[PDB]
């Protein structure tokens, strides 16, 4: 491919690209639910700050990735970006659902990626996935099921009442 | 009218004079807002705090108009200021819905004065309210549609709770 | 729609959101334009930096779009995002010259969109956008054309050589 | 071998003392290269900085590989350091591309080491290796990579010239 490639399988450059995509997908899917949740019969801006903060950090992902693509001498191929899933996304505890489901399908992408990368050998994909992206994805994926557990336990008690509060105590405004 | 006046139809000096008298009449109604949630039978402090902000907000409108007539060449004419249309103003959730509907109507005058502008071809006019009250106006009425839509979540679920947490945890104080 | 929405046409909800989706695309370009240049086949660090900064303040230009639907009572709607053009973006002066096209589109969009704003009396539409967008664009743009003079000026003489001094001597590195 | 040595097999010890002895002599090639660029009938100043810069890496490279092996429990054994493969390095364009070529080797010794130790269950091994060694080639490799296109897109115009100017504005002097 390139003067500086070496030990960067195709297989391992086009996964690469696919979670690009991927991460991308997903921070654009978290710029929605952060929207939503400013609109003003939602109206719950420590819901929308917390998803915002997650767009950027799933685009800052991407980036990373890029980075790395063109560290290997990979090339960077770019895809259409698929919508996210939903126009609308219910309440806190439904979003907050939806946000996990979407984390753990990153978190498999990455380990699906770690997989090929033992597979071809490619211990630089290795320590560089490890470094930067499964602990962060463990430890996100463990904040978010912290959060699920006490809006359901607020919810279950009174549904508008316990949403207010999860904002106004748990989320940062 | 004088050495200054350039381009200032009566029409919009008229218009401009009675917008003064619309946002002195909506500062006396939140002045009025403001010290019925101070009763010691309302009590919200809080909401009296976000009240009475406002009426200095309005009051500070009607004064820029005023500078801006002068700056114009206009004459100022003051009339009598009606009273507000309550003298007990409810729940938070009703005061809040008073609120919204007086800003809509604030709201409705500035497009009204800005569309005559635009038929009279008064530049200055047009600027000065894109400027100074189209923006913030819009940005208010957010704001209260997002407060309105908290306190029905809150009040929903238990009133009397529901209006305590809103103002504690929401309003200033 | 909404309890806040006023003098807010279903014609403009629709063009603003169609409005972010050329915003995010053009972000998404020029994410592509920024990493080409860091390739180690390629290696204009400087135009690299230039094209990632343009990614994220089209980016954020597509954050205050809907920040403003939102304020304004209108829904947000997001439609996939298309590839960019190109895989592969040429020289300096190629890449330069495909910006220029992409931000003239970019302004004819938000002229279009003033148009609309004004046939449907929307003065807070067209003082958001004269505020905060165009004349954001024309800067921009003459910015561009500047750079294109200079690329080409530099290329004429001796392409290689002039496409490092440009970067070297006038992008930020 | 020791009190403390476990885990750790004699296959990859040996391996550890050769690489020593690669760094070592890529360290000492990196001598060679900056102190060429010193001679007066060269006099490159950022060249030679570039390359001294190197050896020092290279030569610390070999000494956390040393203080490895001790940590381990294993010997290290010193053997002759070879000479550069070059007396005099030619144009900068043409001590970049043996530079590129010397630090693949050094990356290819680095991943048949890893893979020892992968085929020898030592993970702290494994660790060491990505933690300080790997990461750092992947980026030195693509900086080189990044420097030999920008030289070669110089002296494809100008010789002398883009040299000189490849020195001066983007080697550090
Ligand atoms: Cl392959
Ligand atoms: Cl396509
Ligand atoms: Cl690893
Ligand atoms: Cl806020
Ligand atoms: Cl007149
Ligand atoms: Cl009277
Ligand atoms: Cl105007
Ligand atoms: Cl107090
Ligand atoms: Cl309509
Ligand atoms: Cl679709
Ligand atoms: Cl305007
Ligand atoms: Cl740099
Ligand atoms: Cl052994
Ligand atoms: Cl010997
Ligand atoms: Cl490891
Ligand atoms: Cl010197």
């Amino acid at each position: 491919s390139s003067q500086i490639r070496q030990n960067y399988s195709t297989e391992v450059e086009a996964a690469v690209n696919r979670l690009v995509n991927l991460y991308l997908r997903a921070s654009y899917t978290y710029l929605s639910l952060g929207f939503y949740f400013d609109r003003d019969d939602v109206a719950l801006e420590g819901v929308c700050h917390f998803f915002r903060e997650l767009a950027e950090e799933k685009r800052e992902g991407a980036e990373r990735l890029l980075k790395m693509q063109n560290q290997r001498g990979g090339r960077a191929l770019f895809q259409d970006l698929q919508k996210p899933s939903q126009d609308e996304w219910g309440t806190t505890l439904d979003a907050m659902k939806a946000a996990i489901v979407l984390e753990k399908s990153l978190n498999q992408a990455l380990l699906d990626l770690h997989a090929l990368g033992s597979a071809q050998a490619d211990p630089h994909l290795c320590d560089f996935l490890e470094s930067h992206f499964l602990d962060e994805e463990v430890k996100l994926i463990k904040k978010m099921g912290d959060h699920l557990t006490n809006i359901q336990r607020l919810v279950g008690s009174q549904a508008g009442l316990g949403e207010y509060l999860f904002e106004r105590l748990t989320l940062k405004h």
